[PDB]
C-alpha cells in the first residue's frame, strides 16, 4: 500500500508494457460500444498527426483487450499482451499450446492495421484460415475494421477485395501464388495484392524452417518445344565408344571428352559448349547419351503401343504412370524413336522463404522457437522471445523409454493405451507416418479399444475429433501433421483422472516437433503426463552416439521384457538428435547460399518488369535496348584486332536488313573502313527516323502499347528461359567444377554469366519485333 508506493523495476520490457496495459483497464471497462469503438478513429486521426504505433500500443491493445471480453468474453491474459508486444516488434513470440495465440494476435494485427496498408494473417490451412478470420474478424469488425479471407476458390475481384480490407486471413500457399501471379499481369490493375506491408505467420518454424524451401510453382498452360531432343539424340550416334565419350561402371555416369566436345561444337556450330548460352543444348546431350549408353531397352524400360516404360529391375513388373526425369524420359523416347512428350514450362516460381522475406515487416508465433533463434535472426531478422504461460506446467513429462525391437515398443504403446482406456483418462497417440499409426491402430482393434485416426486429410473433420479427444475413454492416433490448430479441452471429470496422457511413437528430426506433441497435454496448469517410446531399430538409434550406446546395450543383454531408462542413455541419445539438427542446419545453410542466386535475379527482374507495367512511355527504355542490341551486332563484325585471311568480313549488311532495318535499306552508306564507333551511330540514326516513322505515322498512342506488350512479353518469355537453363545449371553445376573445388562459386559465377546471357536476349527480341513488326 502506502509502503508499496514509496518503494515503487527489473522487469523486461514485455512485462512492463502489459502491466501498463493493465494499469488503464478502467478507461475502457465501462466505455460505451461506440465509444469504444470510436477508438479506432481517435487512433487514426493520432498517427496522422505524427503518432507512431509503438506510440498508441498500450491504448491499442488495452482497446482490443477490452472489445475481446465483450464479443468474446475472453479477456486477454498478461502474458497475452506480452506475446502482442514481441509480434509487434517484429518478432517471433514463443508460446505454448493452450496459451490463446490466436486471439493474441489480434492484438498487434490491429495495431499494424490502423495506417490502412493491410495486415496478413497467415495459417497452415484455409480451414484454419477460415474458422480465425469468422471468429477473430467478429473483434476487428467490433472495432470498425474490415476483415478478408483469400481463398484458392476465389476470382481474381473477390481476392482483390479480401486484399483490400484492413486486416487479410489467408494461407502461406495462397499468398505466395497471387505473388507470383500479381507479376505475370498485362495491366496493374489486375493485381490482387497491394504492397507487402505485414504479415504475421502462425506455426512459423513450420512454415520458414521446415518448409522454407517449399517451391510455389505457375506451369505454362502451353508445351515446351521438342526439336532439340531430336538433334540431340541424332548427334549422339555420330559419337564412338571411348574418344568421345566416357563411362563408369559402379555409377551411370556417363561423361564426353574433349573429342566429343569438340565433336559437338562442330555439329551445333559453337565454340563453346560449356557457355552457359548452351545449358540447355549441353544438358539434352548429355541426357541422349544417357539413354543410349547407360539405359537398356528390355531391361531398364519396354516400348509399348508408343511409349517408354519403366520395368522395375526385380519384379519385371511394369510401372505404367512413372517417368524418368529432367528430360532423361524425353531423351529415351527420341532414342526409341517415338513421341517426344515434352514437359510444361515453369513460368514463375518462388519459396515460402523468399516470398516473406519480401514483407516489410515479419512477425511469428509457435510454441517452438527458440533452439533455431540464430537461424530466424540472420534469415529473417526476427528474434525469438519466449513468452511465459500464464500458469505453471503441471504435466509430468516421463523421460523416454528404450526397448530392443518395433515390435516390443510397439505392443508397449498399445498396453498403455489400454491401461488408459480402462481408467477412462484420454490418450492421445503421436506418430510420425500414417503407416505407424495404421500399425498401431491394428494392435488397438485387437485388444477392442475405440478410437480415432487422424491422417491430415480432412481438417475440419478431423479438427472436430481433436475438440473431443480430451474427454473421458477417448482415445486418439495423430500423425504430427494432423488436428493442429485445434485446442483438446479436458472434459468433465478428466483432470481428476490426470489430464491428457501424450504417448509418443518415435523421436522426430527435430526437437521442435517432439515438444509439439507434448504440449498438446497439461495447458493452462491441467494437470497431463507425456511419454516417448523407442527402441534401438528406430532411425535415430543408429545416428551418431546413439549407435555406439544402443550397440553396448545389446551387449549388455536388454530385451523388450523391461525397456531401458537411463540418464546416462538418454543423454546420448540428446547429444545425438543435437547433431543430427546440427547437420540440418548445416545443409540448409548451404542450400540457401544456392537459392540465393536465383532469387537476387528474380527480385531485381520483377522490380523491372514493374517498371515496364508502371510506365506511359517507353521508346527510351526501348531504343537503348536497340542501341545495345546493335553495338553487340557491330562488334560482333568488327574484330577488334582480326587481321589473318580477312580484317572484318561484312555480311552484317543483311543481318541489319533483317534485323532492324527494311530489306536492302543501307550497305554502301558510310559502312566501309569506318570505325566501329562510326558505324554505331551511322545506323543508328537511320534506326531513329525510321521508328519516328513507323510511331507518329501509324498508330498513334498505339506505339506505346506496342513496346508494352513487345517488353512484357520478352521479360515473361526470357525469364521463363532462365528458369530452367539456372534449374540445368544448378543440377549440373558438379560437371563444370573442378574436383577439390566448391561448385558453389561456379554457380554464382555462371549464374551471372547467365543472366547477362537472358538481359541481352531480351533487349534483342525487343529490338527486332519493334523495328520489324506491325500490330
Amino acid at each position: 500500500h502506502m509502503l508499496g508506493i514509496l518503494n515503487k523495476r527489473t522487469l523486461n520490457r514485455y512485462e512492463k508494457i502489459a502491466n501498463d496495459i493493465d494499469a488503464i483497464r478502467g478507461d475502457y471497462e465501462n466505455l460505451s460500444d461506440d465509444a469504444l469503438k470510436h477508438k479506432t478513429i481517435e487512433f487514426k486521426e493520432r498517427l496522422e498527426k505524427g503518432a507512431t504505433t509503438d506510440d498508441l500500443l498500450v491504448e491499442a491493445f488495452a482497446v482490443v483487450r477490452e472489445a475481446s471480453r465483450r464479443v468474446t468474453g475472453m479477456f486477454p491474459f498478461k502474458v497475452q499482451l506480452m506475446g502482442g508486444v514481441a509480434l509487434h516488434d517484429g518478432n517471433i513470440a514463443e508460446m505454448k499450446t493452450g496459451e490463446g495465440k490466436t486471439l493474441t494476435s489480434t492484438l498487434p494485427v490491429y495495431l499494424n492495421a490502423l495506417t490502412g496498408k493491410g495486415v496478413h494473417v497467415v495459417t497452415v490451412n484455409e480451414y484454419l484460415a477460415s474458422r480465425d478470420a469468422e471468429q477473430m474478424g467478429k473483434i476487428f469488425e467490433f472495432l470498425g475494421l474490415t476483415v478478408g479471407l483469400n481463398l484458392n476458390s476465389m476470382s481474381k475481384d473477390e481476392k482483390r477485395e479480401a486484399y483490400a480490407a484492413d486486416i487479410t486471413y489467408s494461407t502461406n500457399n495462397e499468398l505466395g501464388f497471387d505473388y507470383l501471379r500479381d507479376n505475370m499481369v498485362l495491366y496493374k490493375e489486375q493485381m490482387v495484392q497491394r504492397p507487402l506491408h505485414f504479415a504475421v505467420i502462425d506455426e512459423v518454424d513450420s512454415i520458414l524452417i521446415d518448409e522454407a524451401r517449399t517451391p510455389l510453382i505457375i506451369s505454362g498452360q502451353a508445351a515446351k518445344s521438342t526439336k532439340l531432343y531430336v538433334q540431340a539424340n541424332a548427334f549422339v550416334r555420330t559419337l564412338k565408344a571411348e574418344k568421345d565419350y566416357t563411362y563408369d561402371i559402379k555409377t551411370k555416369a556417363v561423361q564426353l571428352t574433349e573429342e566429343g566436345m569438340t565433336k559437338a561444337e562442330k555439329a551445333f556450330g559453337i565454340d563453346n559448349l560449356f557457355d552457359v548460352k548452351h545449358v540447355a543444348l549441353n544438358h539434352h546431350i548429355n541426357q541422349a547419351l544417357k539413354a543410349h549408353v547407360a539405359m537398356q531397352k528390355d531391361v531398364d524400360y519396354v516400348v509399348e503401343d508408343g511409349q517408354v516404360v519403366i520395368v522395375d529391375s526385380f519384379t519385371g513388373r511394369l510401372m505404367k504412370g512413372r517417368r524418368y526425369s529432367e528430360g532423361l524420359h524425353q531423351a529415351i523416347e527420341a532414342k526409341e524413336g517415338l513421341e517426344i512428350q515434352n514437359e510444361s514450362m515453369t513460368l514463375a516460381t518462388i519459396t515460402f522463404q523468399n516470398y516473406f522475406r519480401m514483407y516489410e515487416k515479419l512477425a511469428g508465433m509457435t510454441g517452438t522457437a527458440k533452439t533455431e533463434e540464430e537461424e530466424f535472426r540472420n534469415i529473417y531478422n526476427m528474434q525469438v522471445v519466449t513468452i511465459p504461460t500464464n500458469r505453471p506446467v503441471v504435466r509430468d513429462d516421463r523421460p523416454d523409454l528404450i526397448y530392443r525391437t518395433m515390435e516390443g515398443k510397439f505392443k508397449a504403446v498399445a498396453e498403455d493405451v489400454a491401461q488408459r482406456y480402462m481408467t477412462g483418462q484420454p490418450v492421445l497417440v503421436g506418430t510420425v507416418a500414417v503407416e505407424t499409426s495404421e500399425l498401431i491402430s491394428k494392435l488397438l482393434k485387437n485388444k477392442g479399444i475405440p478410437h480415432q485416426v487422424l491422417n491430415a486429410k480432412n481438417h475440419e473433420r478431423e479438427a472436430q475429433i481433436i475438440e473431443e479427444a480430451g474427454q473421458k475413454g477417448a482415445v486418439t492416433i495423430a500423425t504430427n501433421m494432423a488436428g493442429r490448430g485445434t485446442d483438446i479441452k479436458l472434459g468433465e471429470g478428466v483432470k481428476e483422472l490426470g489430464g491428457l496422457a501424450v504417448v509418443g511413437t518415435e523421436r522426430h528430426e527435430s526437437r521442435r516437433i517432439d515438444n509439439q506433441l507434448r504440449g498438446r497435454s497439461g495447458r493452462q496448469g491441467d494437470p497431463g503426463i507425456t511419454q516417448f517410446y523407442l527402441s534401438m531399430e528406430d532411425e535415430l538409434m543408429r545416428r551418431f552416439g546413439a549407435e555406439r550406446t544402443m550397440a553396448m546395450l545389446d551387449r549388455f543383454g536388454m530385451d523388450d521384457s523391461t525397456p531401458i531408462q537411463s540418464k546416462m542413455v538418454s543423454r546420448a541419445v540428446e547429444s545425438s538428435q543435437k547433431r543430427v539438427e546440427g547437420n540440418n542446419f548445416d545443409s540448409r545453410k548451404q542450400l540457401l547460399q544456392y537459392d540465393d542466386v536465383l532469387r537476387q535475379q528474380r527480385e531485381v527482374i520483377y522490380k523491372q518488369r514493374f517498371e515496364v507495367i508502371d510506365s506511359e512511355n517507353l521508346r527510351e527504355i526501348v531504343e537503348n535496348m536497340i542501341k545495345s542490341s546493335l553495338e553487340r551486332a557491330i562488334a560482333a563484325y568488327t574484330p577488334r584486332e582480326e587481321l589473318p585471311e580477312e580484317w572484318k568480313l561484312d555480311g552484317l549488311v543483311d543481318l541489319i536488313n533483317t534485323t532492324y532495318l527494311d530489306e536492302g535499306a543501307l550497305e554502301k552508306s558510310d559502312i566501309f573502313g569506318k570505325e566501329p564507333d562510326e558505324m554505331l551511330e551511322l545506323i543508328m540514326d537511320r534506326i531513329i527516323t525510321k521508328y519516328n516513322e513507323k510511331e507518329e505515322q501509324f498508330g498513334k498512342e498505339q506505339m506505346r502499347e506496342f513496346e508494352k506488350v513487345i517488353v512484357l512479353r520478352a521479360v515473361d518469355s526470357k525469364w521463363m528461359d532462365h528458369i530452367d537453363a539456372m534449374d540445368q545449371l544448378r543440377q549440373g553445376i558438379h560437371l563444370r567444377a573442378y574436383a577439390q573445388t566448391n561448385p558453389l562459386r561456379e554457380y554464382q559465377m555462371e549464374g551471372f554469366a547467365m543472366f547477362e546471357h537472358m538481359i541481352e536476349s531480351i533487349e534483342d527480341e525487343v529490338a527486332k519485333f519493334v523495328m520489324k513488326a506491325e500490330i
